[PDB]
């Protein structure tokens, strides 16, 4: 339901903004 | 600096949706 469609929502950004954090931590670490 | 703040943002972000998606997943489970 209405309630899921936002976890999922939820979930997906975490995964995109870890893997972006992950990303910009490599450029700032060399 | 400007790429630490980016980081520090993200960090932000990342800690507060999950408290966001651990508040939606009680509200799931009763
Ligand atoms: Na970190």
């Amino acid at each position: 339901g209405q309630l899921e469609q936002e976890l999922a929502a939820l979930d997906q950004q975490i995964a995109a903004l870890k893997q972006r954090r992950a990303a910009l931590k490599w450029q700032i670490q060399g």
